[PDB]
Order: C-alpha cells, then sequence, then structure tokens
C-alpha cells in the first residue's frame, strides 16, 4: 500500500501544500507514503521516481517539472503495472499516464483575460491601453491553457488595437518564464519598465498567469515604475501575494484549493488501489500527445482584497496569523 508522489519543489510555495495535503490524506486512507520533491531539477525528478519504484511504490502521483522529461521512467512503471497520476500538470508524449486531476485552467486563464477586459471597459473604450504578458513555464503544459484562456479573451482587442503591447512579446514563446520564476520575471519586467515605460507612458494592465510571476512584476514596479499602477493579475493566493493585495498592489487571484485537489487525488487511488471508479469529469479536454486522458477538474475560484478571508482565512486555508 505504498504510494510515491512526486512534487517540482518546495520554492514555489503551492506544492508545500499540495504535498503535505496528499501525504495527510493518503496516511488518513490507510496508505503509506514516500513523498519527494525535486528543486525544479528534471535530473532530480526522474532519480527520484526511479527511486520510488524501486522501493516498491505501487502507484506514482506525480506533479511533473517539465512534461515531456519521463517518458523513460514512466515506461519502466509501466512495464511494471504501477498506475499513474497526472498531478496538476500534464505528462506528455507518454502512453503511461492513467488519469489526470487538476483545476480547469482553461478557466482559470479565461478569468484572468476577462477581469483584464471589464476593468479597462474595452468592450466599449477606444484605448489605447499599454498591456504586458507574464506566463510561465513553456515545459508546462498549464501554461498554454492559462495563457490560451486569457488570450482567448484579451487577442481580439490585441488585434484591434485597443490593447497595445509596448514591448511587442505576445507570442506564448516570447512571455514564458523559466522556472515560473519570480526573479526571471523581475529581471524582465525591470528591463521592460526601463525601455519602454520609464518616460510618461502609463502600463495598464500585466496578464500574469500567476502569483510568482507577479509577484516579481511587482517587485520591478514597485522598484522602478513611476506611473500610476497597473492592474496585476495573479493565481494560487500565494501568501506574499495576498499581503500585496491587501496594501494594493496586486487586483486579484485566483484560488485553487490545493486540499480539494488531494482529496479527488485519493478518491482516485482507492478507485485504482482498493476498487470502483476513478472519480473524472472531463474526457475530452486534455490530450496529452499520445491520446485523451480521462481528468478531474476542480473548479478554480476568483479572489481579491474583498473575499479573501471568506475564501482563505474562513475556510481554513490559512491561519490568520500567515496573512500578518
Ligand atoms: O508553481 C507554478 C505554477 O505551476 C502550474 O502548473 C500550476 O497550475 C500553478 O498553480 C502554479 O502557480
Ligand atoms: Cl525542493
Ligand atoms: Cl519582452
Ligand atoms: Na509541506
Ligand atoms: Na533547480
Ligand atoms: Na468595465
Ligand atoms: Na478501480
Ligand atoms: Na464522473
Amino acid at each position: 500500500k505504498l504510494v510515491g508522489v512526486a512534487m517540482p519543489t518546495k520554492d514555489l510555495q503551492r506544492w508545500n501544500q499540495d504535498g503535505s495535503n496528499m501525504e495527510k490524506q493518503l496516511k488518513d486512507a490507510g496508505y503509506e507514503v514516500d513523498l519527494q520533491y525535486a528543486s525544479n531539477d528534471v535530473q532530480t525528478q526522474v532519480s527520484q521516481i526511479e527511486n520510488m519504484i524501486s522501493n516498491g511504490c505501487k502507484l506514482l502521483v506525480i506533479a511533473s517539472i517539465e512534461g515531456d522529461s519521463l517518458g523513460t521512467v514512466l515506461a519502466q512503471a509501466k512495464k511494471k503495472g504501477i498506475s499513474v497520476i497526472a498531478y496538476d500538470r500534464l505528462i506528455m508524449n507518454s502512453d503511461a499516464v492513467s488519469y489526470y486531476a487538476t483545476f480547469d485552467n482553461y478557466m482559470v486563464g479565461t478569468k484572468q483575460g476577462e477581469y483584464i477586459k471589464e476593468k479597462l471597459n474595452l468592450e466599449t473604450a477606444k484605448g489605447p491601453f499599454n498591456l504586458e504578458i507574464f506566463t510561465g513555464d513553456p515545459g508546462d503544459n498549464n501554461a498554454r491553457f492559462f495563457y490560451g484562456g486569457a488570450m482567448d479573451v484579451l487577442k481580439p482587442y490585441v488585434d484591434g488595437g485597443v490593447l497595445v503591447v509596448k514591448s511587442g512579446s505576445v507570442a506564448f514563446e516570447k512571455v514564458a518564464t523559466a522556472g515560473w520564476s519570480t526573479e526571471t520575471a523581475q529581471n524582465r519586467m525591470d528591463a521592460i519598465i526601463a525601455s519602454y515605460y520609464a518616460d510618461g507612458t502609463k502600463l495598464d494592465a500585466v496578464l500574469c498567469s500567476n502569483d510568482s510571476t507577479a509577484l516579481g512584476v511587482t517587485n520591478a514596479l514597485t522598484a522602478s515604475y513611476k506611473g500610476e499602477w497597473p492592474i496585476v493579475t495573479g493565481q494560487d493566493c500565494d501568501i506574499a501575494n495576498v499581503k500585496n493585495m491587501l496594501d494594493g498592489k496586486q487586483s486579484m487571484s485566483i484560488f485553487k484549493d490545493t486540499r480539494t485537489l488531494a482529496s479527488q487525488v485519493v478518491k482516485m487511488v482507492d478507485a485504482i488501489m482498493k476498487g470502483g471508479e476513478a472519480p473524472v469529469n472531463d474526457t475530452k479536454s486534455y490530450d496529452n500527445g499520445n491520446g485523451i486522458v480521462p481528468s478531474y477538474l476542480c473548479e478554480p475560484v476568483f479572489a481579491d482584497a474583498t473575499n479573501y478571508k471568506e475564501l482563505l482565512i474562513d475556510s481554513g486555508y490559512y491561519t490568520e496569523d500567515q496573512l500578518k
């Protein structure tokens, strides 16, 4: 009854909660757990999964750093009859993936796009408004979905000249942030401020696909930008970002309750290991390159400073001390 749980890094906040919640809920359900974090190093994650298999893990729950990097080791699991659940991020180009548990990532993107569209009055305004864009790591299939959802809302207005991206970086490849790194985002935003918004130009919005990139952006804006504060989006309700929202430095975030995701994954583990139907609610949205992966999509929730206490504190997700 040993289950392996592979998380990408502790340096991006949520995975600390994902891993802890997985471990707690698996142990409550009667499993033994081998939980490991890979410091966002792909070869480390590969070696950790190899070791889980060697230690006799009967099922693998994997939150991959790079979606297409695990093909060899997952073939080993498949050969041994070990089921694989892709956790939050989809594992790509492998026929070894049994199930996928995540939040509705396209909807996350939609919400971020619609927020900017609403606050900039794009349905009725001539503009132009100045936009910059920061998305996630190109090896994370989720980043494609966050970008795609937001762009499906906003791209028509960029095409129409209502939104202007002064840096010229609009394409996914140009706006992706390696490792979802706060520091990398900060360095790029600093260069964009210095090059394009050091004169009187107002930066009206920054579409950030998550909180770690938003944090880098707001760090740079604090340091170097002298104009009226832009719309800044995000996702995860990281503690640093919630505190920034309380100080007016981030507009909104998206709350994804990792306890709920973990609960759904343990239902899948139980179905596989003890018997039953693994819960799924989508076998149409996520093709991993080998084919459709049966998925369970949890609902993401809009958060801002007017509902964060109800969402995060009254729900028991954070303690009140954490947000001081
Ligand atoms: O950790 C960086 C990002 O990774 C994505 O795959 C997750 O869906 C996000 O919730 C997270 O902010
Ligand atoms: Cl780590
Ligand atoms: Cl750029
Ligand atoms: Na933890
Ligand atoms: Na690393
Ligand atoms: Na509006
Ligand atoms: Na089953
Ligand atoms: Na179902």
